[PDB]
DNA sequence: CCGACCACGCATCAGC
DNA sequence: GCTGATGCGA
DNA sequence: GTCGG
């Protein structure tokens, strides 16, 4: 209610950059502005105002001068209006599109899901399993059902080999109560950096007990695809939902939970601080700067906790790391 | 003024 | 056939 | 689009 009409603006704003002038450094652009602008604890008067924020520039405090004067903003309106663009931007919410098949399939005459139904021939795996469960992509996870598939993660992938190692990070590691898809990161003492089916055992269980329905991509590390929670008889069907699964290796695994816990502002916080402590910290290790700027070789990484000992941090359970 | 900004593995395309 | 680029959603 | 070397 304080400033929801100027972030909506600018989210809308933000996704016709990437939908359909393919501009992501302004699609970001857009989206930090408005980040910084659902944060501000007053509702916004003036372009001015919102411009002393970080983020904010002269161009959106312009529009947002347009906003607040008159209530609407004549460009998004015009955009909005425009079936070339509504039909590009609305098209890549189908997962599999982005905004160069958006556009192709726009140039053709194929504009909605109907048009995509009816064109199967046209759509790649990818696209069709993103067409097939659409409704379902869009709704969030409760945590309840998102303990509910931890669950039987945990258990199929211990079944397999009670050596394995796995963690749901994302959104819900951290305490959210709801979350958009689940991210399993998962590793096994045989496989390191240096010496080494893994990957595709695990997800072969989980095809089997009929979790996983459905592959977007697999490969050795990385599988990407749908699952579902069954259902009691009688009760309705629960939806399909978007399932990453992350083989790492043993030595960069702890590396992998943390980044993948976030949040994204943590975790530029925590490498900004490590520079300081003369560290490099990434997605896979944690180095020593030498003096003159030169990375050393990868420190010894066996929990998170080891991570923030490195850089004299005190350690920060998931939940509290927001910020 | 003008370059940074910019997760990278997997599916698929463009080219040889 | 293979190699590298591109699209894509992480 | 915004920031900043
Ligand atoms: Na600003
Ligand atoms: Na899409
Ligand atoms: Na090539």
């Amino acid at each position: 209610t304080l400033n929801g009409g100027i972030t909506d603006m600018l989210t809308e704003l933000a996704n016709f950059e990437k939908n359909v002038s393919q501009a992501i450094h302004k699609y970001n652009a857009y989206r930090k502005a408005a980040s910084v602008i659902a944060k501000y604890p007053h509702k916004i008067k003036s372009g001015a105002e919102a411009k002393k924020l970080p983020g904010v520039g002269t161009k959106i405090a312009e529009k947002i001068d347009e906003f607040l004067a008159t209530g609407k903003l004549r460009k998004l309106e015009k955009i909005r209006q425009d079936d070339t663009s509504s039909s590009i931007n609305f098209l890549t919410r189908v997962s599999g599109i982005g905004p160069s098949a958006a556009r192709k399939f726009v140039d053709e005459g194929i504009k909605t899901l109907e048009d995509l139904r009816k064109n199967e021939d046209k759509l790649n795996h990818h696209q069709r399993i993103g067409l097939k469960y659409f409704g379902d992509f869009e709704k969030r996870i409760p945590r309840e059902e998102m303990l509910q598939m931890q669950d039987i993660v945990l258990n199929e992938v211990k079944k397999v080999d009670s050596e394995y190692i796995a963690t749901v990070c994302g959104s819900f590691r951290r305490g959210a109560e709801s979350s958009g898809d689940m991210d399993v990161l998962l590793t096994h003492p045989s496989f390191t950096s240096e010496s080494t089916k893994l990957l595709h055992q695990v997800v072969e269980q989980l095809q089997k007990v009929h979790f996983i329905t459905d592959t977007l991509s697999k490969g050795e590390t990385k599988f990407m695809g749908v699952c579902q929670l069954p259902s009691k008889n009688d009760e309705k069907e629960y939806p399909h939902r978007r399932i990453d699964i992350r083989l790492i290796p043993k030595d960069q695994y702890y590396c992998g939970v943390l980044y993948f816990t976030g949040s994204d502002i943590f975790n530029k916080n925590m490498r900004a601080h490590a520079l300081e402590k003369g560290f490099t910290i990434n997605e896979y290790t944690i180095r020593p700067l030498g003096v003159t700027g030169v990375a050393g070789e990868p420190l010894p990484v066996d929990s998170e906790k080891d991570i923030f000992d490195y850089i004299q941090w005190k350690y920060r359970e998931p939940k509290d790391r927001s910020e």
